[PDB]
């Protein structure tokens, strides 16, 4: 089901959801994949996560114009690292409203990222404060606690079986938790568990650095994180 468009790959996940994949192209690194989502919400399109670069993000927008041909109403980015927020300038040049956790926007200058235009804030139970996420349609945004980074957020797609863990969740056969440089090793397992409990009916778990998996991705990630905490 994958389809290559320029240097990107797109895979349809549901009648109105696609995963976008872009690859890092930097002179001393391998071709590291990062996945985000495209959601068609009736007469508009919603994007979760940029690509690694502005030019890759413009190619996502070009695929949307060709294959869907509806305006992109907003994008949500899941934490302040290059794979999720590296293409913010391309979204703003296209007139697309951008949203991120306040804490992602605070961290963005230190991380080399351009901040989103709007800041999301969260209740004590992890759910997004609705007034900060107006007109998000089927996107249900949840902050599960610190894990892969202090700011990482997750997104369920109402009307589908899909929930997106971003860089917090790894697939059920992952050998490690990946990029831990910014990670909260004490709370990571409970944050992975909180993601699972926030979207308890989701059967397709989408994540940044693995292909879509079953809910076993969630329990495997929480186990890896508990091992690491115990070491
Ligand atoms: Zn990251
Ligand atoms: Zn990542």
């Amino acid at each position: 089901g994958d389809q290559r468009f320029g240097d990107l790959v797109f895979r349809q996940l549901a009648p109105n959801v696609w995963q976008h994949t872009s690859y890092l192209d930097m002179p001393g690194f391998g071709a590291v994949a990062s996945n985000g989502l495209i959601v068609r919400d009736g007469g508009r399109v919603l994007v979760v996560d940029t690509a690694w670069t502005d030019d890759q993000t413009a190619q996502i927008l070009n695929w949307i114009k060709q294959e869907i041909n509806l305006p992109v109403a907003l994008a949500v980015v899941t934490h302040a690292h290059q794979d999720k927020m590296g293409g913010m300038d391309a979204l703003h040049a296209a007139g697309i409203a951008t949203y991120a956790n306040a804490l992602s926007n605070q961290l963005a200058p230190q991380e080399g990222m351009v901040a989103a235009q709007h800041s999301l804030t969260f209740a004590a139970n992890g759910w997004v404060e609705p007034a900060t996420a107006p007109n998000f349609g089927p996107l249900k945004v949840f902050y599960p606690g610190p894990g892969h980074t202090s700011d990482n957020i997750t997104v369920g797609i109402d009307g589908t079986d899909i929930a997106f863990g971003g860089c917090l969740i790894k697939d059920s056969k992952a050998k490690s938790l990946g990029n831990l440089g910014d990670a909260d090793t004490e709370h990571y397992a409970a944050s992975a568990r909180a993601f699972g409990a926030a979207f308890p009916k989701a059967s397709m778990i989408v994540m940044s650095h693995s292909a879509p998996d079953s809910r076993a991705a969630i329990t495997h990630t929480a186990r890896m994180a508990d091992k690491l905490r115990l070491v």
